[PDB]
DNA sequence: TCAAAAGTTGCGAAGCAAC
């Protein structure tokens, strides 16, 4: 009598083993303990809620509080009267939907019959309707709260869905992701796939219905009648024109697939709309508590228990202290910064900022399709951060003094991420209107320590690099531009402060000045400046500037430091110090060692090395002359379009750190030569498609040039000069398309593709696609990757190499084997379920029963623990084990295939996992909760926003953080678990596709044609091994570095390292000299915990 | 390379065939 006696009027009895109908709404959904949502009970949820929105003494007695929001006033209200009005049509759309359903094929005369309508796909919405003489009937109750969580959901849809990337566009068109069309990526971000949409959606509608699932109901009606309502309403939303239908086919480019997706895209209002200051007032009014609103004052965030998209992972004791600490800070409103920006307008926000006005008549198609993209990001945090200001200014009268919180949850990887889509954290225009930074200087006097912290702010948001510079050689060089080319630009904002008022040619003078330089932070800075100019009382300034403690190649510093093995070597003491960690230098920062001692970074160094791999490459075939010249083409190619590269006169080859940065941080993160490759390609593609677009420009100008002077002219000398750069530009592009280079016995010979690009360009339509790409990417991977990747291995040496490598092996064993048990015990219940007579094929399992599959494969140890942290690699949600159809709407489309939570493979995936959470994951967490712990800072990764006033204290304490993370040893996590792993397999039992999958990790090419289950075993033992070889090293290491004294300067903008002190001196001595006395305790070490064994 | 997942529709009432 719990549920049975809020819905007595239901079609079909509740019991599970019944002859004629039987109700599942009724056998899967029980009363909670306390009331969650305050529709349960109601007669007419339509008029109850709309009663208590008509007023602002009804709202307050219907919520049980003191007072409402101060947003909530005549304006909103009105605004709220027409979306009631306006949801009780899709009510009656809704209505006639299923009159109609019940009239065809007499659906509705056999379902009376005795017929179970009700448990098929299409007809799981039977089980929440009524008799009403010969026909049916919706249930008024639970029809009206669906509708409310329907139009709460088309306010805030899209303020927060999920970004998806080229990877994640490539798993759904199912093309290669090398090879992905120009737009397509963009053009999947600006509405929602039809799974995205109906599961977003149909989470709010059970929220709002506030039951209670039963853990031993069939997951296809659990998750199916939800899922069933929210199909429907969705149909009625795009009848009534609020959503937008889109079908794109992806034949019309690649003939081979015959995929057709749909997208859906939300009708936007009006940027003036009321109804915009106070967007969740439905939401409020019905859940007891809340999950979307804005905190103020004294409202504190929850503390979430579970990680971002992971429901079986929960957040250690560790993480939750960390989460606690960061929801705490009070954030605040830059009120000039707010009103620089509604002067400036946002058509004038896009002309400085982004690419502004389009004419699309003297564009490239490619390059049009990129800066339309361009200018979605700014118009949307604009838009954004503008209906914050509007709820923000009801609180109070000074906007500036009200508290502002946020909320965090920790990610997969072990990050702690801000909740929405532009905040802070994520938004570069959001940054610099709402900080959690203050100060108070002392700026009356220039030689006061005060006002160096001050010029150490303008200084670093101008882009100077002030931490290879000393203080003295800042402020010269900030004085130049403070009086030079910034002039203008400084003279016009200090009008503005006085009077408020923006010249007509705003956008000129700041593009003048700038330049280079142009930023969101460079715009704060000028308005700090010269509100310091007009104050008149110096003495107390006080200003929202901060000074970032920016990592120096935080990623590949940390990987060489958490997972090398073996002896000291002289050269990664010096590749060492480049990141900031100094032996035998007490109290060196890194001012110090970039003025005097090396101005050289890691991305400096990589390219010198990669100028010596090509060097050595070409003289290898200095008697091939096809194979010559074809190098000299792809190289004479990327002179053109690519500023980091220049060919002499002579020859001579000069390259630039630029090519170096993007393929270092990306080859740590395990990506393999395709990638890379692709990625450059891209570069120069882009550059190509800018240029056609100068030649429209110049055309329309003057229709008399010349094609090679419409070029090149901007770079050429004279006409000769510019007739010959065109030359160059189509016999490489000609050679590089025809004929690719193959390896085979080691060597590299050139085949013909025989699909050379030839013919008439067209300075509109022109496009490098299909064939024509493939082959520039396999020159550019056979001549410049492999070079490139030997360069990079020998800077961070071989021995870190070597430890990735049986890190990706050993994990991906590992998750091959959870995967394939996982479906051969699925596969075994279903079979027990098939004599059940109460069974019928589509209902799935039940939430416990897949509890219990999961729990019998805790003994294979499928979590890494770290003591602080916990990662799940293999963890994923994949529809290919339940293979069927959870629910579809009544006109039997919008189809949605069951997807539950299931191990699935790793691949190389585990190596940015360790690397990422072991880094700068656990040196922010430990950030947050160690012993005077800095307040009031912006944590983004691998960085820190500290104010002015601290900025020293600050620093030390960053520096003490990453010398504690420096000390943890991720192989000897994964070995602990990799250990038990092998303890409890069985490789007899696995299945043939899966045997073959382990023997392409553990095998070589030669040895695993036609190998046994003994040799995939032994082979597979070796890892385990290897991997105690390694941990055992790093721990060794770590203690021979604690006894010696250290300076730490991994954050080096302001100059404040940290100090290991230690008790053995290493000064005075060459790097071969330190690299012996390192080795000598090496071995000290290792002999006595050889000894302990044996006594 | 890490931070989620991925086609649509007739016929008949599940799952293959057509585009």
């Amino acid at each position: 009598e719990g549920i049975d006696a809020v819905y007595p009027s239901l079609v079909g009895t509740a019991d599970s083993k019944a002859e004629g109908i039987k109700n599942y709404f009724k056998l899967s959904f029980t009363l909670p303990e306390e009331q969650k949502s305050r529709t349960v009970g109601s007669e007419a949820p339509l008029k109850d809620v709309a009663q208590a929105l008509s007023s602002r003494a009804r709202y307050e007695l219907f919520t049980e509080k003191e007072t409402a929001n101060p947003a909530f006033n005549g304006e909103v209200i009105k605004r709220y009267k027409e979306l009631m009005e306006h949801g009780e049509g899709i009510a009656d759309i809704l209505r006639s939907r299923l009159a109609k359903f019940l009239n065809t094929k007499d659906v509705g005369k056999r379902f009376a019959q005795g017929t179970e309508a009700n448990r098929w796909v299409g007809g799981k919405l039977l089980n929440i309707v009524e008799q009403d003489g010969d026909t049916f009937k919706y249930n008024e109750q639970l029809l009206q709260t669906a509708v409310l969580a329907g139009l709460q959901w088309r306010l805030t849809a899209t303020s927060n869905t999920a970004i998806k990337d080229a990877k994640d566009v490539a798993a759904i068109t199912g093309i290669d992701q090398a090879l992905l069309p120009e737009g397509l990526v963009e053009q999947f971000d600006t509405g929602m796939t039809l799974t995205e949409a109906v599961s977003s959606l149909a989470q709010k509608i059970e929220s709002y219905w506030g039951l209670s699932r039963n853990p031993n109901a069939p997951l296809g009606y659990t998750k199916g009648i939800p899922t069933a309502m929210a199909a429907e309403i969705l149909a009625a939303f795009v009848e009534s024109t609020d959503v937008v239908e889109n079908i794109v086919d992806m034949s019309e480019i690649d003939p081979d697939n015959k995929k057709t997706i749909g997208l859906y895209t939300i009708t936007e209002l009006d940027s003036f709309d009321p109804i915009n200051s106070f967007p969740t007032a439905i939401e409020e009014a019905v859940l007891v508590n809340p999950t979307e609103k804005m905190f103020f004052g004294d409202d504190i965030p929850p503390v979430a228990n579970t990680q971002l998209r992971n429901p079986a992972v929960r957040n250690t004791p560790e993480q939750k202290a960390a989460l606690k600490a960061e929801q705490a800070t009070e954030f605040y409103v830059h009120t000039p910064m707010v009103q620089f920006y509604e002067t400036l307008g946002k058509d004038r926000i896009l002309e400085l900022m982004g690419a502004g006005t389009l004419n699309k008549e003297l564009l490239n198609d490619n390059h049009a399709k990129s800066l339309e993209g361009k200018n979605r990001s700014v118009e949307d945090s604009y838009n954004q951060l503008f209906s914050v200001i509007e709820q923000v200014r009801a609180q109070s009268e000074d906007i500036s003094t009200v508290p502002i919180h946020y909320a965090y949850n920790m990610t997969r990887v072990g990050r702690m991420q801000m909740l929405g889509k532009y905040n802070p954290q994520s938004a570069k225009l959001v940054r610099e209107a709402i900080l959690p930074t203050k100060a108070t200087l002392d700026l009356s006097n220039q030689n006061n320590e005060d006002f160096s912290a001050f010029q150490l702010g303008l200084a670093q948001a101008l882009d100077i690099k002030v931490h290879t510079m000393t203080r003295e050689v800042m402020s010269d060089e900030l004085t130049k531009l403070l009086e030079g080319n910034l002039k203008p630009a400084i003279d016009m904002m200090v009008e503005f402060n006085t009077t408020g008022s923006l010249p007509e040619n705003a956008v000129d003078v700041l593009n003048t000045a700038l330049g280079d330089r142009k930023s969101f932070v460079a715009l704060m800075a000028l308005m700090e400046y010269s509100r310091y100019l007009v104050a008149e009382d110096k003495s107390a300034f006080v200003t929202p500037l901060y000074v970032e403690a920016d990592g120096v190649t935080n990623g590949p510093i940390n990987a060489m430091m958490l997972m090398t093995g073996g002896l000291f070597t002289p050269d990664w003491i010096r590749n060492i110090a480049k990141g900031g960690l100094f032996i035998g230098s007490p109290n060196k920062t890194m001012n110090e060692h970039r003025s005097t001692a090396d101005n050289n970074d890691l991305y400096q160094a990589s390219t010198n090395a990669l100028m010596e791999s090509l060097g050595k490459l070409r003289s290898n075939y200095a008697s091939n002359m096809p194979i010559q010249s074809q190098i000299d083409s792809l190289l004479s190619l990327m002179d053109l379009f690519l500023p980091d590269i220049n060919l002499g006169e002579n020859g001579a080859l000069e390259l630039k750190r630029g090519i170096a940065k993007n393929p270092l941080t990306i080859t740590i993160y395990g990506s393999g030569a395709r990638g890379i490759a692709g990625k450059l390609v891209s570069s120069v593609t882009d550059a190509i498609y800018e240029r056609m677009s100068d030649v429209l420009k110049a055309r329309a100008k003057d229709p008399n040039i010349s094609a090679a002077m419409a070029m090149f002219g901007k770079q050429a000398a004279s006409e000769a000069h510019a007739e010959e750069l065109l030359a160059r530009f189509l016999k490489d592009m000609e050679t590089l398309t025809s004929t690719v280079p193959v390896k085979r016995k080691g060597v590299l010979e050139l085949q013909s593709t025989g699909t050379g690009a030839k013919g008439k360009i067209n300075p509109k339509t022109y496009t490098i696609k299909g064939e024509q790409l493939k082959a520039l990417q396999e020159n550019m991977l056979h001549f410049f990757v492999e070079p490139l990747r030997n360069g990079i291995t020998q800077t961070v040496g071989e021995s870190l190499v070597y430890s990735t490598e049986q890190l990706q092996k050993a994990t991906q064993i590992q998750s091959v084997v959870l995967e394939d048990m996982f479906k051969q015990r699925v596969q075994e219940k279903l079979a027990e379920k098939a004599k059940d007579p109460t069974w019928k094929k589509g209902d799935f399992l039940t939430q416990k029963e897949l509890n219990d599959i999961q729990a019998s494969l805790n003994n294979l140890a499928p979590m890494i623990e770290t003591g602080s942290q916990t990662f799940y690699i293999a963890g994923s949600e994949n529809a290919e084990v339940a293979n069927q159809v959870l629910a579809t709407n009544l006109d039997d489309r919008m189809r949605v295939p069951m997807s539950i939570y299931a191990p699935a493979q790793a691949g190389v995936a585990g190596i940015p996992f360790m690397t990422i959470g072991t880094g700068d994951g656990m040196m922010m967490q430990t950030l947050s909760t160690m012993k005077g712990a800095p307040k009031n800072t912006l944590k983004i990764f691998d960085g820190m926003n500290i104010g002015l006033n601290d900025i020293t204290d600050a620093s030390r304490k960053a520096n003490e953080a990453v010398y504690t993370s420096w000390q943890g040893n991720p192989i000897k996590n994964v070995y602990e678990s990799y250990a038990k792993f092998m303890k409890n397999v069985d490789f007899s039992k696995l299945s043939p596709e899966a045997l073959e999958a382990i023997g392409k990790s553990a095998l070589e090419y030669d040895q695993r044609e036609n190998a046994t289950v003994d040799d995939i075993a032994n082979a597979a033992s070796l890892i385990e091994r290897n991997l105690r070889n390694i941990a055992l090293g790093v721990d060794i290491r770590h203690k021979v570095l604690d006894k010696v004294n250290l300076s730490i300067d991994q954050m080096a903008a302001v100059g404040a390292p940290y100090q290991n002190n230690g008790k053995i001196d290493l000064s005075n001595m060459t790097p071969e000299q330190q690299a012996d006395e390192l080795n000598k305790l090496f071995r000290e070490e290792l002999e006595a915990r050889k000894q302990k064994v044996a006594k």
